[PDB]
């Protein structure tokens, strides 16, 4: 009677983690998929934990048949992967569990270890293979890898659990201003590797100013020492790489051309160690900050800039590859040279095509208004995942900035929490800045943050015209302070209902839209620290908290329609604003 | 920025609660109800707690417009009353918030107090009158009661959030076998009265053996001293009741018939005092237990049961008149003279119904499965329900047997925590039975259960040929168990899908239910300390926790279809068991 | 007890109306549209009108409540400008009145007047404004213009009350051969001009054969004496315009490139006076007529035309943007150089499109059919819904010719009602060909019509081989006339439901279809003093009075399907003709 008595029947799988220690890199490898029909059941008791349906107990000792809730095989069938939410209305406000199962073949040709990549699962993915549990993920957008080596067999079935609950402790808390998307939305894989094989392979131009040195990490799955073999051919590159007990660095010379977002150089790139063979394709870029100036291969910019969630009408956070093509496009048909990805990992493809495509990017963790600052394990969670974040994304040119999160109230906790978050990026990439979303201190109108102090770049959201409605303290908040570092302004705008229309005083229209943008332009531009602005935001999304009939349950301040057909007003403002910048840069 | 950065937001709602020390005695009394059309909002992130909707701010204190997140008056409308998941498939599994708002006029003819009472809503509702605060209800099934008196204007706009949401630390907590129903699901009445009126009102034969006793007490809402005047015409009985700080009793002689199921005698009653009056329709019967006999009206009785739940697929938890009515008649047909309603609170309409029609009850509450027995504040709120339960029902002669729970383990919290709240029953109501479904101890195949002592009748839930597959057990149970008290079978049951068919030994069909229902008949019946049965269960009942194909989201140990227009073969299995003993009890 | 007992309920709303006198410039113009999502009801009885819902009266005089019928906040929402006929199918037939309302606030940061402008409303448009009735519009094609500063408060409720309802007496009467699509079907805007604004400018080459005079006359809203600069940047012209009572005008030397449809040149054109500014963009060329001659910038053309309804079947009467540039593109396809836009006032953005991508055009209001022509105030409503149609697009270089109607009875009160409407067009607008579509005198089967003396150029109907079963009439109809006038061939045609094939003598279907256009085509070509002709029509349109099924209440004479996905043969037919005469053009350099 466990099943019904027992009270914390979720303890028994703390454990089997994926984190970023279990990661493996992935680039070059051949995979199989898991992707396709799973049967399913709407588990919103976490029935299938409680009573281990993945046991399959169908008769008991006696050899008597007992009653069972579940028939896995005669169950209805869903495509993963997917936002269930989107599958069906009947799912579009269901967070609770879902448990989806299907059969697969393995036959070993070599002596082989076997990974079970999941792209991504929000909240929690349990992971059952052959009647045994193999552990869980915590997270919702980083991908999750288990060695499944000893579990499989030749005709196995995999059960996996997935648990869309919100939780205060949890990362993100239980609210946000985006849609909960769940289920198991991006690829999930068999990777096939070597007992030992090249467990992360991290490459960069040294941020040294002289864009001459190049560095490259490796690690193996074993504590074994060898050389490794780094190639880049069309650079003359051939060096070993000296590992010892499972890892090695070099640091050689070698004059790329360096990536921007007009040039997007990237260079095929092959490492050998043993019978191992990874690959990538890389750019190679030098991001610093020198006072209030933001350096790209050495040369001050200005990130002409938009804010984009993961969202999509037909797919919900399950964007496909042509879904991300078009959001960069329009991006740069707005005149953007940069993007801020929020709130949290977007599929790891997005940097892919911003490195092919040319876009440069930041890239967040949802540590998002009030997390639970206090709590360790919240800080376990939060880490954890700013950590899947940059070493999934370790070798991406494109993504300049990773932010430790956004809109978080200025409290000792939050001090203590976010500052270890920024020192942690800092020693897990070297490369790279780090920056957050931070709030104007309202009692004095003054960009003032005990944790600007700790950032490389100073993020600021501010709504004035809008959530601070009288325009005049925009220009006051701006003069009333006087940083030390760039400041990216990284979200203003208004809410406005494609075709819904007005004066440039009724809020919620696309006049006042527009209008907020003329205003918010006119003054950001001259000011001299500010350099970048990410508006808020490139097209509508789900938003569970926007009732009213001129949102009708969407965050209206995209400048596209949620479907991305339809460009309102306010569209047009900001890309005459970035074709300025574009043309006077080009008159240089 | 309260409302994205307070982490308890509940806390301030903790306050201006609605309890059993709030409920008013409504017999006779005209009720004007805000039942109809409601505005409403899908709120799943709780957003109106935080941003406080209700106090319409649209403006800020220098005059500019502020965005908003709502917009009361051009929301899409729900009827209320009803289970907001049935109204919709959008809304079928839909257990976060909703905000439900409309408005009313107000008019007072005369110096009086006003009572809102929301009839029943599932599982928090929080109440705001004009912009203010009025206060909340803990707990799904029972009614709320607040005095707006001190709220009210010309012109009134009343808010209503309502969260679905389930909680280990709720009764019940997050697990159950049965469907979750959100909303506010019975009626919204606003109840005028005089400021000094009569707040409770009790009526009961004196359960001393003689049948010509009566017991009648009264309070009022001001401690003040008063008298009251009981009428019952038709038994010529005209009593002065003298009051004394707000409460006074008597007994008197008098000698009505006395109610059974078989002639349901019902009396009209009558109570006044100072410009109050109030009214009932009660009946007059003695319940007792003596050793294993239960005793009604001095007699022997063996309880010829069915469970019930309140579900049904049109409505949810908000049956319909006709379909309590409906209820009823099939249960008589089956040959009941008595009924579990399971497991919680039904419509008080039930009980009303059944002292008209003439059946006999049990009710209870859900302290169900694995509560938390430890948590100070579960018992706080369970106590509570037990106590609005029977205040509610006290007058109900149909009503013999409070429940205070089922199927909990036998640990030293649980102990405690339900054998107070048994003796808090008899301390709220002299005239009733007491008990509890109590679990078998497995270990020893035998009735033994340390709360088992503080029960006037023992329910017992067996599965003998379900979950405990070998029948042989249940002879054997049955043989090892000699209790000193009576024991109704409070359960047992098969699953049977309708119209799926197969052997005796094919779980899950009907044939399998009826060869269950057979010999657990066969058993049952010869069993001395056996004095009832109420099989698991009269029609199949919407479940989250059956998902095979065979099941499909309900349970299917129903004896009729879960629209109740097919009956299954253990229905007459059962039915001739019910007619053999109605047979011989004529002969006697 | 007014609103049940009162006979003539709408006498009390013949005021505050819009009409030419009361538009003002838009160009260049900064507007705040009223777009969007209006909350309505279906009104069938006009009760609106009768119990005065905008007057919002929720209690009586002793503080009671009242039954009321109607909720405004609480009623649904139907996003505006559309026909509401395509907004749902239970509004497809609907032609009452329904009631729109919405709220906006007001804030003006200058000393400011303010109109109201709606874009179009088929057939009768009241217009409320914080409780206060406005005023109306009569004629369903046309843009409609309030001055509403002195109704202004800081929040305020419109509401707009549209009627379907056709009448014999309207213009056009309740009998055509187009479909009754309703509503507030084009943008609806507010727009803030300085209290003395510019209210007319229009510009246009001088049409005196030099090619080197351009005309430009200003009024103001103001009777007053000021001056108005001019200028044009890419012509190097800067003139002041005397102005005096409001009114001004210019001549003066400039050597523009002359718009053609195949060279379609325009202009930035800014004129400034007081604190106000508006600007154009404008095409010159000249179009008049020498004997049997159309000429275009100095030269004879043919116009290879089509016809074209305003229908689209997800937005009836509301195209959209890019149906506009659609019907443009298939036309052009087609070899067209030239359209005729029937039998009403398109949206002004065709006009615009045709400036821009090169399409000559022929504009119409829709006296047509058994207008009451005795009916003075007939008259007053078609003369308004053409002076509308001029001033609005008397800067459309695209537009050469203004119709003043379309296939009427050639009686003598027929002859003074369009007669002085074709004056009155020549009045207002000394540069463009007048014409109108006339019938073909049964008697004689002869181009032969009173009305012909007052047009620039004449319009002929004619369907031999369709409504005129024998062929041979066509012949015989172009060798019993000999105008002195250039003659259009303004509709032929005939029904081909689409995928629907027969023999040639099958009526209704494709072949049959393309055989008439064979027939026409070959003895039209050849007619010299025929020199144009907009074949009857482009695609299929929503038709009340076709009920066959191989017609399906469409009018099946498209050369296209209804959606324009699918060309019919006799598309084809037609294009090769056009393209003969191209190549034989180009082989002409
Ligand atoms: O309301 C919004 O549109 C956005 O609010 C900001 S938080 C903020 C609110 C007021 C002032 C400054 C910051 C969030 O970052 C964003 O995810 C959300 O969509
Ligand atoms: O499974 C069921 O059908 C029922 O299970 C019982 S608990 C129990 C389980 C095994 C043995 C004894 C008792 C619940 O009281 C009831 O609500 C539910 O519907
Ligand atoms: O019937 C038609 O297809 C068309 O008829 C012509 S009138 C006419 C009829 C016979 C001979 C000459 C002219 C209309 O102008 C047009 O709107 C309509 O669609």
């Amino acid at each position: 009677m466990s099943d019904i008595h027992l009270e914390d029947y979720t303890e028994q799988y703390e454990t089997g983690f994926a984190t970023v220690d279990t990661m493996i890199f992935e680039g070059g490898r051949r995979e199989e998929l898991l992707n396709g029909g799973w049967h399913y059941a709407v588990d919103q008791y976490d029935t299938c934990l409680r009573q281990k349906w993945y046991k399959e107990r169908y008769r008991d000792e006696k050899g008597f048949t007992v009653p069972i809730d579940y028939s896995f095989d005669e169950w209805p069938v869903m495509q993963l992967p997917c936002s269930w939410n989107t599958i069906d209305p009947m799912y579009l406000l269901y967070e609770g569990s879902m448990v989806f199962t299907r059969k697969f073949s393995y036959i070993a040709e070599r002596e082989e270890t076997v990974f079970l990549k999941v792209g991504a699962a929000n909240y929690l993915c349990r992971v059952f293979l052959n009647g045994k549990y193999v552990g869980m993920h915590r997270g919702g957008s980083t991908p999750a890898f288990w060695n499944i080596t000893e579990y499989l067999k030749a005709e196995n079935r995999i059960v996996l659990a997935v648990d869309g609950t919100r939780r205060p402790e949890q990362v993100p808390t239980e609210n946000t201003d985006w849609f909960n998307y769940c289920g198991v939305y991006r690829d999930i894989a068999l990777i096939r590797v070597p007992k030992c094989h090249i467990k992360t392979f991290k490459i960069a131009l040294v941020p040294d100013g002289t864009f001459g040195h190049v560095m490259a990490k490796v690690t193996l799955s074993e504590k074994i020492t060898a050389k490794a073999e780094l190639v880049i051919e069309e650079l003359g590159v051939s060096r070993k790489i000296q590992l010892e007990n499972g890892a090695g660095e070099v640091v050689f010379d070698a004059k790329p051309e360096l990536w921007t977002p007009e040039k997007p150089k990237l260079y095929d790139v092959k490492v050998t160690c043993g019978t191992d063979t990874v690959s990538d394709r890389v750019g190679f870029r030098e991001i610093r900050v020198n006072g209030r100036d933001i350096l790209l291969n050495g040369e001050p910019v200005f990130l002409r800039g938009i804010s984009c969630h993961e969202d999509s009408v037909e797919n919900g956070k399950g964007l496909t590859r042509e879904e991300r093509i078009e959001n960069i496009r329009i991006a740069k048909e707005l005149g953007c040279n940069f993007m801020r990805l929020a709130h949290y990992p977007h599929n790891e493809e997005m940097a892919k095509l911003a490195d092919e495509l040319g876009l440069l990017l930041w890239e967040e963790i949802p540590v998002y208004w009030a997390i639970r600052f206090e709590r360790e394990k919240t800080y376990e969670d939060a880490q954890n995942q700013l950590r899947e974040l940059i070493n999934r994304d370790w070798n991406r040119a494109s993504v300049i900035i990773w932010s430790v999160g956004n809109e978080n109230a200025d409290t000792d906790e939050r001090l203590k929490f976010m500052s270890v978050l920024a020192e942690c990026a800092h020693r897990e990439d070297e490369t790279r800045m780090v920056s957050a979303a931070c709030l104007v201190n309202a009692a004095k109108n003054k960009i003032e943050d005990r944790l600007m102090e700790y950032l490389d770049i100073i993020g600021i959201n501010e709504y004035c015209g809008w959530y601070t409605p009288d325009f005049a303290m925009l220009p006051a908040l701006m003069e009333n302070s006087q940083p030390d570092k760039p400041v990216i302004v990284t979200e203003f705008g208004a809410d406005a209902l494609p075709h819904h229309h007005g004066t440039i005083s009724d809020k919620g229209t696309e006049e006042c839209q527009a209008d907020v943008y003329e205003k918010q332009i006119a003054t950001l531009r001259n000011i001299d620290y500010i350099k970048g602005m990410t508006p808020w935001i490139l097209y509508d999304f789900r938003c569970p908290r926007r009732t009213s009939l001129i949102q009708k349950y969407y965050n209206r301040k995209g400048l596209l329609s949620e479907d991305k057909k339809y460009r309102k007003p306010a569209f047009y403002v900001l890309q005459k604003f970035y074709e300025e910048l574009k043309r006077k840069e080009q008159e240089n």
